[PDB]
């Protein structure tokens, strides 16, 4: 059977510790949820079950996919569950959702990913007891979602082995930078985020404010700028804050069903999951897991690299960005054509839905046929998927 | 596709702050991982993913299933990745692998759960800064474990809920309580946990420690010390300490592969995947879990409830086991022959694991032909499998 | 042997959280250090022993009396110690170092107090393990400095008490604290509070911050705010202390060796008292200090020309007023710990520099200088000009 | 004014997490303040206040010196409060309890010290908030009670520096601490300190535990047993766990009046306090401290070092303790002949008033006239008294 995405919704990504600096994961996740609904013309109680991927769940409850669904009205009688697979955790999500409903054990489905970097807590082993000196509250942030755990290092530091690996000078990694700032200031500016945003409502005890744009996209962003900031990995890198991907806030989800599913319910499905695939790599070069990724899921679909229309490549740092664009060697005016991760921000459980959503809506926007997401995953990894529009 | 399990392994369930009090749940999952590529003459190099439940991996750095991977020796080039639905994610992460290779996405997949109760750490959200007052250092094991996040009391409240709907007094789940002690001590002295099990090596400074019986059975478990003990969770309550599944520790998994796969290999199954389920319920009563999960496995395979030869039901409670059985009405001497979660223990991401070990070996040692495993799951949910012999 | 004051100073009185935000304690305390011993003409070489009350000085490692003396230039030849009899330490420190050179084992003595609220750490005892369950981060500051460790509520909750037995309306306590913010806007526009204070130098990366004023004092305080410790109260954020930093100290010697250095002390300590109190009405620890001082110092209430009474809560402090009956016009002339700040471990010795300087400043003969402190006690001293 | 030390008392010394783990400070306090009273015949409503050195009183309450006193029995009349000079705080309470008196500001001083370093807890500045990253949570009991503010290394560390200018080899520190066990255990066995120990009772849920033995005390402490040991601080140095002293917990004080006074009540003192006396050095040889402090209280009581008859002297380090004996030049076999801190413990708050308690009851058991009680002081001081009996 061939599953479509019937509908697909995602909040503005916030900064760090900003918009949604006190807002639960599971809140901006239910609010996704009832988006995709209204936007398809689907009741909560008709959805199976609700799978998103999380990556910083510690601290809010058992099961957060399984509160994102009950406040979003979705019934007891469904089912609801979270899965990490770090920055693929938001597409891989979809690819799941996709194959319970390919298994004939679902008939709809909402996946996506959400994730609340902010909200992230600091731990400490306690039980045993510190019997005697210092011991250190570990940030659940940096040690479960952005270091590697078997080299220890931040995934920055990655990006600079891939940086050394691929000759990319600092220069280059500033210039993408600043092209990614640009390209989504542009599409903010004329409005090309409002179909994928669902507007979120920071409920206040001071008053209410509503956010539907993307707080981390700055307006103006100078070469120079860019260029007198200090590597923040690599004492002596290229990889600094400016050129790499933020810590944000945010969530991403669409609605899944059969093809004959959403002709029976007149629905214009946003596309066609055509094929997946996940593929791993070395977790020194975590960065260039879209590259083999992509392959497999073209390879997968019956097609070629220059079949694609458009492309959604999560930009984790300029350098993983621009060895995936020069290996893979697809047009670059068709890859992020509004932006990036660099500039809308990294919201780790989320991404890979948020790339899914920018890539749908565009897609739909200029009648693309061919389009292709992808993400590179820490601990090396790379998850892809093709969508087909009908 | 006919997905087949070619080989299982589970290591011993060890108590809380026991024997596995310092390990780290990927060291426990990597040996459960090389034990049933081992026991099935699989190379790890063959391994596609690694699909490995767990409820509470913060602290444990990046994808902790990636790390049990490589630990095992899975290559890089293959995937891993986490998922989260409670006390059933042991046993979804079998279903999820199936599906795997159901839609024709992978050839030979490692799924089951892993847990570490004993290392969840006290988190709190310190970002903002606690300006003045006292604040809460929050046990993740019970915030995200234990504890119902829609009204707010922990899994044995339910339990309650579960024992006044059904009317069971306190000497009914006692009786049964301590009718899973004997099974389990019988069964252990038999042996019958030998072959499941695979030994952890405990690496120690002041010695190695080999792990290979489960700690948490009693020998002697009398019902007038049962009846002595204090309501653990309503003080004018029924369930107790005694009468309910405690924290554990443990890994379990199965190879996952299709039935011709299997047969070009010369391997023999320990069983055939013929049908799966999640149903949800209302999370007062999220003990009555397995009950429609279970119908609904046994539906979608075309079985009755009276053709099942082995049933694995998990034993959270006293309460909710007794509810479970009464109302589905199979026989209770083909449900949980060797015991059950109260004598051997509860560890929530591995049980659905954990309990499909013992049923696949309990199968075959007896030649049973059909079988079933379900698990309640908290929130208001449940799982179910049907097994097939070859 | 009579005690004189040579010299005395103090810093700034910050808000919590603003301008010492990020100041230990023994910094603030090495700057007054040096500040009483350059205005005394002494070198740091004379100094014998440093005593310096300090409520919390959690974190800041050992003995930070050592630090600050060390840091202040005190040579290793001096010993140094911190003593905590909470809000009085600071006040308790200069009877401490009157009676080391009365008894004749020492010579020179610098004096006073220094704590740091701001800086105060969050604890959890954890050696044997949290095996299971929540658990309490506690805060220092409000555990080991604000909570009565015998009944358990906050100093707050004790004004309450000692306003209802003295009737104490809402009213007669704001129009106290508006009075001590009038006073003390005044005298800070006046300049008053120059003299005592020494400018600290808040060293920072983007640069430094000399900090010389109390920046607690409030601009145009109006006669509309919740009670903070009682649900139906009377003890307000406004007619309370806040939580502040600071420090404060004295140079101690004999008449005979300040007349030899050709030293001008700022005064004599002539005697002291510290009694105690019901901890269910704390505040009321200066009627029976103070009775007790004077009548060590033979000087009856009428004698006094100067007081400066702590204003830990406005229902306290008309209290003492009330029992005591002494002048109004004469305590507090420049403002209290309402307006001011009220830095615990420094407050003792804050009030006594104002004292001090304010009968410099109008050439009064006999003060007096009294406090309360948590758990119920209360303590006094005599200063006499010269 | 004559100043006498009416009686004393003093807790038995326990080990670091041992009888005492769970005992707040002002408890073991309220017990030695209760015990000085009966010991003399003196009421609670006579004493006019309470001085008790600790070093480590976070997170026990308002001013413990004043819960001690409360709790004990004394009227809220008197006043309390508590001072820290590291460990000199026991032993400069009673100067400072003396000086009351003399002074005329008092007449009954019940003054010592206290101290419990199981319950120090681990701390750390969190008003301003940890934006991003680890941070440590400090160890209380090492940050202010066992590192050098200046040079930020151990207490131990400073014993290495004393061990190489006093040119004292692994075998001397050793054969010192040899014989500090055994004129300790030799002591508890022949009853020597059942006069000045008070018992405890440990109130415990189970049941209480009287506590009247020092539990340090070990029994056959021989050379080549300590030889096994390693180095504690430096890798490359002499001090190790067994020839330094330990972590401890417990109360010791003293009552004092005019010896005017205790002659109207027909109460015999253990002592009179002729001289004190206190002096800084360099905190790199902190354990030099006695030597000047000592030789300044023999000067202010007109005594020579032969004319005492008695000798206490702290030992912190085995390594400090020997430089001490070697300067000063006095009879070896009257320094400690019960024992030290080596083997009994080292209590920061209470060791100045617990080594006063063990010099006052032997002068009294073999009617030495001439006594002398020193200590070291971190930082760079000592502290001494002379004590002669009446
Ligand atoms: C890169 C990172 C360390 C930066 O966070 P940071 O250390 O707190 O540094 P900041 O974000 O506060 O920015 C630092 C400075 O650069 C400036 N700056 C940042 N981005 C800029 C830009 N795009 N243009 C111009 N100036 C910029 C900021 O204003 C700030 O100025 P300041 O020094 O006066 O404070 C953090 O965002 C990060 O870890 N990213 C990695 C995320 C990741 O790994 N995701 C997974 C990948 S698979
Ligand atoms: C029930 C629970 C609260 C017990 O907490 P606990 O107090 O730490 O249990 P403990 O065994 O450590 O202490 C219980 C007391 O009863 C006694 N006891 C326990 N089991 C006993 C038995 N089977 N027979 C006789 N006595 C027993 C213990 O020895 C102890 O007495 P003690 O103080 O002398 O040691 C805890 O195990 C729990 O939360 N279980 C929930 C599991 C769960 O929710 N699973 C998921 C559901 S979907
Ligand atoms: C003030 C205190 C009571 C806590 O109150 P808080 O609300 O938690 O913190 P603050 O009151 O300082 O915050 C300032 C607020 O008061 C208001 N406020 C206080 N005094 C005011 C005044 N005199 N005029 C106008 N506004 C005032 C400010 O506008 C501000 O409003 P906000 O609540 O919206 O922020 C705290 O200082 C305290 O605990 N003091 C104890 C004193 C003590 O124990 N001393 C020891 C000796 S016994
Ligand atoms: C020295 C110090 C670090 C101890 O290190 P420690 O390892 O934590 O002490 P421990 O008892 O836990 O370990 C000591 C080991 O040696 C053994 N040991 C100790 N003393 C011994 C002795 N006297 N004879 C024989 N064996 C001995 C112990 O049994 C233990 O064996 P283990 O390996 O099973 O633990 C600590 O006691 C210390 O810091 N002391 C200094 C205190 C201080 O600074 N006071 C201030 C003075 S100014
Ligand atoms: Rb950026
Ligand atoms: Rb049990
Ligand atoms: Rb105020
Ligand atoms: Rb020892």
């Amino acid at each position: 059977p061939s599953i479509v995405i019937a509908s697909a919704a995602r909040t503005a990504v916030g900064s760090f510790n900003g918009a949604f600096a006190n807002t639960p994961a599971h809140e901006l996740g239910a609010t996704v949820i009832s988006a995709v609904l209204e936007r398809a013309g689907v009741a909560a109680g008709e959805v199976n079950e609700v799978i998103l991927g999380q990556v910083l769940p510690a601290g809010e409850g058992q099961n957060p996919a399984r509160q994102a669904a009950m406040k979003a009205g979705v019934p007891q009688e469904a089912t609801a569950w979270g899965m990490n697979q770090l920055c693929g955790s938001g597409l891989r999500a979809v690819a799941l959702g996709m194959q319970q409903i390919a298994t004939g054990d679902a008939s709809i489905i909402v996946a996506g990913g959400m994730e609340s970097m902010s909200m992230a807590p600091h731990c400490a082993h306690l039980r045993g007891g510190v019997k005697m000196g210092d011991f250190k509250m570990i940030d659940t942030m940096i040690k479960d979602g952005l270091t590697d755990a078997f080299y220890g290092y931040h995934m920055g530091t990655t990006a600079e082995n891939v940086a050394k690996q691929w000759q990319l000078s600092r220069d280059e990694q500033d210039a993408f930078a600043v092209a990614s700032y640009n390209k989504a200031e542009a599409a903010q500016k004329d409005g090309r985020f409002k179909d994928e945003i669902v507007p979120f409502i920071v409920k206040g005890r001071k008053g209410d404010i509503t956010v539907d744009a993307d707080e981390e996209i700055r307006h103006g962003a100078t070469l120079d700028s860019m260029a007198k900031l200090r590597p923040a990995f690599d004492k002596e890198g290229t990889v600094t804050a400016g050129n790499a991907s933020g810590l944000n806030d945010g969530a991403a989800a669409a609605l899944l069903m059969s093809e004959a599913e959403a002709s029976r319910r007149g629905i214009q499905p946003l596309g066609r999951i055509v094929s997946w695939a996940t593929v791993g790599v070395d977790p020194k070069v975590m960065g260039t897991g879209p590259i083999p990724a992509s392959r497999k899921a073209l390879e997968r679909a019956g097609w070629k690299i220059g079949d694609l229309d458009l492309v959604e490549a999560n930009e984790a740092f300029a350098a993983q960005a621009c060895a995936v664009n020069k290996d893979l060697g697809w047009d670059p005016s068709i890859v992020n054509v509004n932006g990036g991760a660099i500039a809308i921000g990294h919201p780790i459980g989320a991404s890979g839905a948020r790339i899914l959503n920018t890539l749908l809506f565009e897609m739909k926007r200029r009648g693309a046929r061919k389009g292709l997401a992808t993400l590179c995953i820490g601990g090396g990894m790379g998850v892809a998927m093709c969508i087909e529009s009908l």
